[PDB]
């Protein structure tokens, strides 16, 4: 009577009497796998049609879904008090296909992700709303993945008697050929055979998936699930995460900073063992967390640090953390600095303290495009936009890892490589960025990240040369240690996409004149700071050149590292040219830049 059997009934289509209360079917998938020995995605669909906009649907109690016409609200999780909870904003009136994602594995992820397609009346997929994130806890993602209920009742419906159609309603599995990367990115939408052709579109190129994912193979378990063609409005893929008990901002700066998903820190149980976590991220998320609660402003970062170096027993908790790993807390802070900044101007309504718990949205961006945007609902988060990051050029030869010692599995012929590929994929070099161990791992991995720096607001943007001499200055921490030592950095090697160096401007007027701010302004086009744009000059008066990238420009950069080391013996010292690797050299010569603004 209350039951009804989804996968038989709604495979095709189902009409659902709602009148007489709630419905409901249980969803069943064989336990073998849930129990799997290798890795998969379990992808749950249905379109909702007549009567979608008057329902409170859900799975159990871990997924809840309030339909009203205007908006879909999602909420839930295995964590009690506040639940996770998303709101989307209907951009149609119509059909719209329900999903979400089960992860399946011994090292999967313990969270689900949920996301909606608006349909046209040709059943073309016309809107995607973003992929939100719920947290479930690995027992009851099996449960979910095992038996769990599916409810549907009407909610504040106008209909005498309420009805719900439903059709296409199935489940299938993904089982790849273990690596979790594009779970968490929008490339997840590359592991989902009814998706296909969508990120190539959206995020303007390839899946380009590791072996792993590249052979996947997918079958229907249950039902007849859609497979829709596409008519989707041009915006990029995104993802949301919602932190019912705040601390946002901290979790991005630790996922930024170290390279570690964004989600790990949303985990119903916390990772043990996990030496990159243990070190750099709790340690980063707890600086963060450490700096907010002593409400300080974030345009103070740079004397916090001062200070806290400068006398120790002082600054508190906080002074403290900052001690413990100098280079670590300028790297957390600066970029925590930078978003809370950006935050704080996006609206009216966004302020300093709400930086620190509003939702994280990050963006599947264009490297061609123009400046990467978030949904019109975006503007209330966190934003991060990501792109191609030197982790995906630094070809065959083992793990890749930043040391005194120097960088591991990191040759010439590596470099050689590597090279190769950017050019294959349309990057140019630009040049050299040193900086420290911490900094350098958060680059080339995780990508370049907005910091707060100490220098008018016009000047704002990532330094680099292209003159390995200059930059190598720059690779090393800048503060002594308890035993007189300094430890040495890293160089690195920037590149763009050949697409924007339209936008590399150059000047012979030394950066530092006083016309310099207006010459600049004039050669870009716009008022400072420098946006998808970037400037060379000399440094100073006679001096080797430097180049900024606006932040915008530097966020799409492919950073990987120079073969080019840094001399532990030596901190401090110029770098020796016979240290210089001919064939580097060969692959150095910098780009044509415009001396004139664009006609
Ligand atoms: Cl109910
Ligand atoms: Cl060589
Ligand atoms: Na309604
Ligand atoms: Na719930």
């Amino acid at each position: 009577e209350e039951a009804f059997d989804l996968w038989n009934e709604c495979a095709k289509a189902c009409v659902l009497d709602l009148k007489d209360g709630v419905r409901s079917s249980r969803m069943s998938v064989d336990p073998a796998i849930a129990d799997t020995n290798g890795q998969g995605v379990l992808h749950y669909s249905m379109v909702l049609e007549g009567g979608n906009d008057a329902l409170k649907l859900a799975i159990d109690n871990a997924l809840s879904i309030t339909s009203d016409g205007l908006t879909i609200r999602l909420e839930g999780g295995v964590e009690p008090n506040k639940p996770v909870r998303y709101s989307y904003t209907r951009q149609a009136r119509g059909s719209w296909s329900l999903n979400w994602l089960v992860p399946i594995g011994h090292e999967k992820p313990s969270n689900i992700k949920v996301f909606i397609h608006e349909l046209n009346a040709g059943n073309q997929l016309s809107h995607m709303s973003p992929i939100y994130t719920i947290e479930m806890g690995d027992e009851l993602l099996a449960k979910l993945a095992r038996d769990a209920t599916f409810f549907v009742r009407a909610h504040e419906s106008n209909e005498m008697q309420p009805t719900l159609a439903i059709s296409h309603a199935g489940v299938s599995v993904v089982m790849a050929q273990k690596r979790w990367s594009e779970w968490a990115s929008g490339k997840v939408l590359c592991l989902l055979d009814p998706l296909d052709g969508v990120y190539n579109y959206l995020a303007q190129q390839r899946c380009n998936l590791d072996d792993t994912w590249e052979g996947k193979i997918y079958r229907v378990l249950a039902g007849n699930p859609a497979k829709h063609d596409l008519d989707i409005k041009p915006t990029v893929i995104s993802h949301r995460l919602h932190f019912p008990e705040g601390g946002s901002l901290a979790a991005l700066t630790a996922h930024q900073a170290c390279h570690l998903p964004l989600e790990t820190f949303t985990r119903h149980r916390q990772p043990r063992g996990w030496e990159q976590l243990e070190q750099c991220g709790y340690p980063v998320q707890r600086l963060v967390a450490l700096y907010l609660a002593a409400r300080l402003s974030w345009n103070q970062v740079d004397q916090v640090i001062r200070n806290a170096l400068a006398s120790p027993g002082s600054g508190g908790d906080l002074g403290e953390a900052i001690r413990e790993q100098p280079e670590q807390a300028r790297l957390a802070l600066t970029l925590a600095a930078a978003e809370s900044e950006r935050f704080v101007r996006q609206g009216t309504g966004n302020d300093e303290a709400g930086a620190a718990n509003a939702d994280v949205v990050s963006l599947t961006c264009p490297v061609a495009a123009g400046e990467c945007a978030g949904p019109a609902d975006s503007g209330d988060a966190l934003l991060e936009r990501n792109y191609p990051t030197g982790a995906e050029f630094l070809g065959d030869g083992g793990d890749v890892s930043f040391s005194t010692r120097g960088t591991q599995n990191w040759t010439v012929e590596r470099l050689l490589q590597a090279h190769r590929q950017l050019e294959e994929r349309g990057y140019v070099f630009v040049g050299y960025h040193g900086t420290f161990l911490e900094a350098a791992q958060s680059i080339v991995f995780g990508g370049v990240r907005a910091r707060s720096q100490d220098l008018d607001a016009i000047w704002r943007g990532f330094y680099i040369a292209g003159d390995p001499a200059l930059a190598y200055g720059y690779a090393q921490d800048q503060e002594p240690d308890a035993r007189g030592r300094i430890r040495n950095g890293a160089l690195l090697r920037v590149y763009v996409p050949r697409s924007s160096l339209p936008g590399f401007y150059r000047t012979s007027l030394t950066l530092a004149a006083p016309e310099a701010a207006g010459e600049v302004e004039r050669l870009i086009g716009h008022p400072l700071p420098l946006r998808l744009d970037a400037i060379t000059g000399p440094e100073e008066e006679g001096g080797r050149l430097e180049t900024i990238l606006g932040w915008p420009l530097a966020e799409r950069t492919v950073v990987i590292p120079s073969a080019i080391p840094t001399d532990p013996r030596n901190v401090g010292g110029d770098l020796d040219p016979s240290s210089i690797p001919d064939k580097e050299q060969a692959i150095s010569a910098l780009p044509d830049y415009a001396s004139q603004p664009g006609k």
